[PDB]
């Protein structure tokens, strides 16, 4: 095999033994050390593994710089290729670069993980263009994710490269010149021709072609030789389907394969240009050819806009695409339309033949012979009289899988509206790219008219039919789509040919980005106020800097030791089924195989879970798909995959129970009815004007955590002792649970948490499936072990949020004032109890949001299913409940024919009154947030201008809504409103901190800090929290419940106070002396400087007996207005604006809880809006990666986004007048359903009918699929019996 | 520890104040993030040094637990343990020795 | 002297604000700590002896 | 403390020590040592950061 040679941050790399499997960014993090890039999804979706790759491009002449995902990037592409990832631009520990030091104090960087990658592909950009325009910006994120941000603050920090949160002239600007220069070394092989190079690894051989003849001798001799390019399609068949090709020939560099060639007829790419090149090429051409000629041109434009990243785009060649034939390729519908020509060749063959229906037989097959590859592609220049149009719609508009996507062609006779050719091309409506033949032929010789638009929907309608069991699912969206594609098609082509109506005009309009608008309101300090007190003022979360650096360490980032093994989780298939037997032959033949573990293995108990009624490993039956039946560990994590791959499992099914439906008619429950009722329902129906009852349905949602779960176990091997480190925000169960399981005392084990990606409360408990597993594997072994869940493990048995679906009941006067709500709700709460009982009892303490109701009656029901058990998710239960409120009360305005935010506030809570639990709500802000939102957001008068527009438009409709929310703070579990601190003053003066809270991202550490430095008055300077960890503060509880800040707060300040009554003494016998000077004295005068600090919330303990007692410590209240557009005719939608004002009372840190308000609400826009899983009849996710599971993306936020936070309300009950942040904003990211339900029900009174008082139900999450479902015309009605009784 | 057996006469000390058996009781190692500003491990005092530190924490911890013991004096070092915790009490505290 | 074990120490560098965890034979922990957070030129908090 | 297992990327030190009761340092030369396979760096006095 030949050497692999190439550039990491400047550093020569000679790989001896390049295997053709290895990624480069398992080679960055395994074998160069460098663990700044991450993997987040090992799918190309997250970004978080994007690097920079600078080439010397022989056809063009000069170095490019590109980004790309290092984790479907094969080292085996990168010859003379050099990275640069994250590590090479900056760091704390010499400078940060620019694009470090803004998202870092810009407060763009929460968790941190995804940091790196979002850092490096601002950094790619600005390499290419040193002052980018805003949408440059925006545009070079469309392949990175955020779960904690909300994208706002990343976005505007960088928009400085085209009182306040940060200060922009502080920013060191940019300067090129001292940008790495590319390695001489590399710039010198350019002058030596390129020769064949081959590769050999464990199972595949790699051979990158350097000449065409080669590929063609190559593909003789090896047909089967899977050919690889950009690695994107490759990539993914090797790591989630199994596949392996022995044999791969990567003809990236060979010159006929890269040549673009402007003919007479089109322009000519070879087959291994990147999509990136083709949009660079496509684009010049638009500009400066007649628009007539460019109509194809535009419609590969338009889709490749849409067409995953800048990271997959920079790599993914068109060949690929093409010969891949995938189902839902977004660009082979547009080559087919267009009759794009393809040369095809092999050795001694050459031909050229126009894409059309008959170049995909069947599923992922094209007609190239075996020997056959696709040289290059001609995408043709349109001619006179002919028109093309390509369309996609998702789930998602940036990086989705089209649901349906086209490429649409239509040649008229000159200048005719008579049709000489059409032609409509589908992807997403069958196995396989097609072409509506049956009905575009009939339209031949036919004119542009009513009566062709009627002809090829009812044509379209019978042609591309779909069976109720069709893959994908979503039958009648996908037909409505592709009728309502052809009338977009319709009405553009009728534009082009000229008269449209007015209000029909935007439904021709191709997506348009409006220019962001961000504001954000806080409090200043007092004037007199210490510049090193930091309390108030928006201090940076502490660890940005080094997260934006790539120095932060996240628990795989910890180097493994040279004895550390991999443990790979083998989980059930099958949803219930007694386990018959397990078959490890096959797994044994791996190699590095060490050992599979099972129930049998466990020294002490298999019993864990919250409520113990789980196993560790599962034993005689399995409850869920995803139940951990086993482990493998073995000596590298891709042996440890392959080996549990193959590990054999026999089953045999059990009735199985899976929906809530499932639950209720089986009455599978866990534990009784959760109920609280307070006054008379039977009298408050019967005063009742109107009475409203109704059904509602909010779907679950994974965390998405960037950082999935992980756990390193390291056995001492002395009297049981075991050291973890896990990215949880659980310690103290960590601990517990891997004890219990080992059967040791608690004191032998110590779990630490230095910080984590990310937890949202799905690393409240379920992190300990991973970690116990990890533990008995280092038992076992005796060896250190770590485990690192990918992202489909992760989403598939780690479990999510609760769905919900409840049965309502409400009363009300005509004035919209209720007098009676029954609310009924069932959660799907999976194989295990875990938090599903406390969930049930917020959403249960939430049924009233922020609406005074004198006869209330809730109920909840915790359905026992077969799906893997849900477990706590920002909000907990209340974003449910508080969904099913607003939602019924939107039907009451609609049913009073009254305006929404009217009967929101008549019925809103006042100063003093009791909730349905009976608790006083005091310091009941919600009334000020309120008419401050309405004032700032002008509200009424951007009412008036939404309906304008509807009257001014058709197939495009706004919506606004206003919702207020309150949030009641503490666990409600009364013994969890406990916190201790342990703090330490060094001889030099220095300050360790230590809490029972843990680091993921919301900047609690930052907080205690800040109130460390205030309590002690001293610099945060001299002050430092390293990690959490059970030996230093024990038996914490979970960080969770948005309270850390509060109890841990009031802890640290309490041994803050300790600290000071000791060194009082010594600073009143030298008043003037420093802090240094009173720590030594103390010392050595023998006056300890070490203390603990304690919290407990005081008078909390409700009773759902007697609908008495304290259930929360307080409220936390916001209010928000979100405005949006939906397209009538595809479910896709803008946010076009959200404001909010937030009551967080006095913060103490308004950067970090604004941040926490924005990234709260996009995460709740998300569970409202654009996040769904999708579960097979038998229990099975279908959904288990960002390609499929799709989170806001940069592009999915408020275009106009303002936050306020409320001015002069200190919150007396919390630590120096703040209030918890965490949660209570979520729920305020219905303003964006309810503001979209608002748009449908004026689509509805469009073409639907004329009841204004209609309630239309309208189910969470409101995707794509049920806003453009909900617009009901002549369209979705196009997608008999015998006999009816009159 | 160096050899001399100074854990092992912790662990008898916490073990008598406490009235708990030894086995109960643990140390697993010396960390400067756990106590801080230590004397260096010399002079042969450490026991009577630290041993007083650990006699005045266990002293606490008992006067922390005393109320639950009190109210359920049948029980088990464990279930009063349990009852504070689940009470809110700190089961964690420093000691400290002056000679 | 001859202790049967000599002098040994591990010195594991984080990466992040000068952290530093070490792993050390010594009856002074305090001292250790101290001297390596001097010679560093970063405050004691930052350094972790065990 | 050695019994600790070692990192994959952890490193070896040898200390380079006076062959001299009392004398002034002229030169030091490491050129051979760099010569030796796995040598990664020598430290001196001017590479401490406090
Ligand atoms: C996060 C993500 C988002 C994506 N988004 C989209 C999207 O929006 N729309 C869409 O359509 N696709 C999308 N894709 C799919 C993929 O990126 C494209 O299919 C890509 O263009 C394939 O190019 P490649 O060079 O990476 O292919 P590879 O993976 O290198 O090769 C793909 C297949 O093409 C064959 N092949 C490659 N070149 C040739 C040739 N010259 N002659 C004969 N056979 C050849 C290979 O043997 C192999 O079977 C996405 C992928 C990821 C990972
Ligand atoms: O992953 P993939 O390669 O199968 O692509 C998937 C999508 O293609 C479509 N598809 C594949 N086979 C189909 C069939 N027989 N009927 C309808 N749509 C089909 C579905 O929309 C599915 O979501
Ligand atoms: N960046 C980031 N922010 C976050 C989270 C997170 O995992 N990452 N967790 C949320 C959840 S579910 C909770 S309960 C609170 C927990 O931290 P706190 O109590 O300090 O507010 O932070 C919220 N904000
Ligand atoms: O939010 C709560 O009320 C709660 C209660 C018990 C455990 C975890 C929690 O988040
Ligand atoms: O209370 Mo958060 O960890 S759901
Ligand atoms: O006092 Mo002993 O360490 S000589
Ligand atoms: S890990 Fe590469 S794109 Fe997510
Ligand atoms: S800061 Fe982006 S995912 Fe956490
Ligand atoms: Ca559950």
């Amino acid at each position: 095999a030949d050497e692999l040679v190439f550039f990491v941050n400047g550093k020569k790399v000679v790989e001896k033994n390049a295997d053709p499997e290895t990624t480069l960014l398992a080679y960055l993090r395994r074998k160069l050390g460098l663990r700044g890039t991450k993997l987040g999804c090992g799918e190309g979706g997250c970004g978080a593994c994007t690097v920079m790759l600078s080439k010397y491009d022989r056809l063009q002449d000069k170095i490019i710089h590109f980004s790309a995902n290092a984790c479907l990037a094969p080292i085996c592409t990168l010859h003379h290729v050099a990275v640069t990832t994250v590590e090479g631009i900056g760091s704390t520990k010499t400078r940060l670069h620019p694009v470090q030091e803004r998202i870092a104090k810009s407060h763009g960087s929460q968790c941190g993980f995804c940091t790196p990658g979002i850092v490096m592909s601002m950094y790619t950009l600005l390499r290419n263009q040193p002052e980018p325009t805003v949408e440059e910006i925006e545009d070079a994120f469309q392949g990175n994710l955020c779960r904690c941000t909300g994208y706002r603050p990343i976005l505007q920090g960088f928009r400085t490269f085209a009182p306040s949160l940060f200060n922009p002239e502080e920013f060191m600007p940019l300067d090129p010149t001292q940008e790495p220069i590319f390695p001489p070394e590399l710039l010198r092989l350019k002058d030596v021709p390129p020769k064949q190079l081959r590769f050999e690894g464990e199972r595949v051989t790699w051979i990158q072609a350097s000449t065409l003849k080669e590929l063609l001798d190559l593909k003789a001799q090896h047909p089967e030789a899977k050919l690889v390019v950009g690695n994107t399609e490759i990539g993914i068949e090797m790591k989630f389907k199994n596949q392996l090709f022995p044999m791969i020939i990567c003809p990236a560099w060979i010159p006929e394969l890269n040549a673009v060639e402007h003919g007479p007829e089109g322009i000519s790419f070879g087959a291994a240009c990147a999509l990136s090149s083709v949009e660079k090429t496509l684009l010049e051409a638009v500009a400066k050819l007649p628009t007539q000629k460019t109509e194809v041109f535009r419609g590969v434009l338009e889709q490749l806009r849409w067409f995953a990243g800048k990271q997959v785009k920079s790599v993914a060649s068109l060949g690929g695409n093409i010969i891949t034939a995938s189902p839902i390729s977004d660009l082979n519908p547009v080559f087919m339309a267009s009759g794009t020509k393809l040369t095809i060749v092999s050795r001694g063959t050459r031909r050229t033949v126009p894409m059309d229906h008959t170049f995909f037989p069947s599923y992922r097959k094209t007609l190239l012979g075996p020997e056959e590859i696709l040289l290059s592609i001609e995408i043709p220049y349109s001619r006179e009289d002919e028109f093309f149009s390509a369309f996609k719609q998702a789930s998602r508009r940036e990086d989705d899988i089209a649901k349906v996507t086209c490429g649409m062609r239509v040649l008229f006779q000159p200048g005719s509206m008579q049709v000489k050719e059409l032609a409509l091309c589908y992807g997403g409506m069958a196995d396989r790219t097609i072409s509506a033949l049956k009905t575009t032929q009939k339209q031949l010789s036919k004119f542009w008219n009513e009566k062709l638009l009627q002809d090829v929907c009812a044509g379209l309608a019978e042609e591309l039919s779909l069976s109720p069991d069709a893959p994908g699912g979503m039958i009648e969206f996908r037909r409505t789509l592709t009728l309502s594609f052809f009338f977009k098609f319709y009405l553009t082509v009728l534009k082009k040919l000229g008269k449209l109506d007015p209000t029909y005009t935007s439904a021709t309009l191709l997506f348009q980005k409006d220019p962001p608008a961000n504001i954000q309101l806080f409090q200043e300090v007092p004037n007199g106020q210490s510049k090193e007190d930091t309390v108030g003022r928006p201090l940076p979360h502490l660890a940005a800097a080094m997260q934006a650096s790539g120095e932060a360490v996240y628990c795989d980032d910890i180097p493994r030791y040279e004895n550390e093994l991999f443990l790979r989780l083998v989980t059930s298939t099958r949803a219930h089924a007694k386990i018959k037997s397990i078959d490890v032959s096959e797994a044994q033949k791996v190699p590095g195989f060490v050992c599979f573990l099972s129930a049998d293995d466990i020294p002490g108990s298999n019993e864990t879970g919250l409520f113990n009624d789980e196993t560790v490993f599962a034993k005689d039956t399995v409850t869920c798909v995803g139940h951990i039946i086993g482990a493998v560990v073995a000596d590298t994590p891709e042996h440890a995959e392959r080996a549990a791959h193959v590990v054999k499992v026999t089953y045999e099914d059990l009735p199985a129970i899976i929906t809530i439906e499932d639950a209720i008619k089986n009455n599978s429950f866990y534990g009784s009815e959760l109920k609280i009722e307070k006054g008379d329902l039977k009298k408050g129906f019967s005063e009742a004007d109107n009475v409203v009852s109704g059904e509602l349905y909010i779907g679950g949602q994974d965390h998405f955590y960037l950082e999935t779960h992980c756990t390193i176990a390291i056995p001492k091997g002395e009297e049981g002792e075991m050291e973890l480190f896990v990215s949880t925000q659980n310690a103290m169960k960590t601990q517990s649970f891997v004890a219990k399981m080992l059967g040791v005392p608690v004191n032998r084990i110590l779990v630490r948490v230095k910080r984590m990606g990310g937890g949202f409360g799905g690393k409240e408990t379920r992190s300990t499936l991973v970690s116990v597993a990890v533990a008995l594997a280092a038992y076992k072994t005796g060896h250190p072990v770590r485990c690192m869940l990918d992202r489909n493990e992760d989403m598939l048995i780690t479990g999510g949020r609760h769905p919900f679906l409840a049965r309502y009941k409400v009363g009300f006067m005509k004035t919209g004032t209720i007098v009676a709500l029954e609310v009924d709700h069932y959660s799907n709460a999976g194989n295990s109890r875990d938090l599903s009982h406390s969930i049930m009892e917020r959403a249960l303490f939430h049924m009233d949001n922020c609406y005074k109701i004198p006869n209330i009656r809730g109920t909840g029901r915790l359905c026992k299913t077969n799906l893997s058990s849900n477990t706590a998710f920002r909000g907990f239960g209340g974003p449910q409940a508080l969904f099913i409120a607003e939602n019924w009360m939107s039907e009451v305005a609609v049913t009073c024919g009254l305006p929404a935010e009217e009967v929101r506030w008549k019925n809103m809570y006042k100063e003093g009154d009791l909730t349905h639990f009976n608790q006083r709500l005091e310091g009941f802000s919600v009334p000020r947030c309120w008419d401050e939102c309405l004032k700032s957001s002008q509200y009424y008068a951007r009412k008036s201008e939404v309906d304008k527009f509807n009257k001014e438009n058709c197939w495009k409709k706004r919506g606004l809504c206003i919702i207020p929310t309150k949030f009641g703070i503490s666990f409600t579990v009364p013994f969890l409103n406990q916190a201790g601190a342990l703090i330490h003053v060094y001889t030099d003066g220095s300050v360790l901190v230590s809490h029972g809270g843990t680091e993921m991202g919301q900047g609690l550490h930052t907080k205690m800090v800040q109130v460390a430095s205030k309590a002690l008055k001293i610099p945060i300077s001299k002050i430092y929290i390293s990690e959490t960890s059970t030996n230093t503060v024990p038996n914490s509880s979970p960080t969770a419940a948005s309270v850390s800040t509060d109890i841990y707060g009031q802890a640290v300040y309490e041994a803050c106070q300790t600290i000071l009554k000791r060194l009082e003494p010594f600073k009143k016998k030298n008043p003037d002396g420093s802090w240094e000077d009173w720590v030594m004295a103390a010392y050595q005068d023998r006056v300890s400087l070490s203390t603990t600090g304690f919290y407990r919330t005081p008078n909390l303990g409700y009773s759902f007996e007697t609908n008495s007692g304290n259930a929360f410590h307080y409220f936390t209240y916001g209010v928000a207005c979100s405005e949006v557009e939906i397209d009538c005719l595809t479910g896709d939608h803008k946010n076009l604006r959200t404001d909010i004002v937030m009551d967080v009372g006095s913060s103490l840190n308004p950067a970090i809880d604004i941040g926490q308000v924005e990234g709260a609400f996009v995460q709740g826009l998300g569970l409202f809006t654009l996040e769904e899983l999708h579960y097979s009849p038998e229990g099975s996710l279908h959904t288990r990666g960002p390609s499929t599971y799709k989170i806001p993306a940069f592009g999915s936020i408020p275009t106009e986004f303002r936050v306020s936070l409320l001015r002069d309300c200190p919150n007396k009950k919390a630590i120096y007048a703040s209030k918890a942040v965490g949660e209570p904003p979520l729920f305020l990211g219905a303003s964006v359903f309810f503001a979209i339900k608002d748009a449908i029900r004026a689509a509805r009174a469009q073409h639907t009918n004329n009841n204004t008082k209609e309630l239309f139900r309208l189910d969470s999450p409101a995707t794509p699929e049920k806003i453009r479902n909900a617009c009901v015309d002549k369209f979705t009605t196009l997608c008999k019996p015998w006999s009816l009784r009159v």
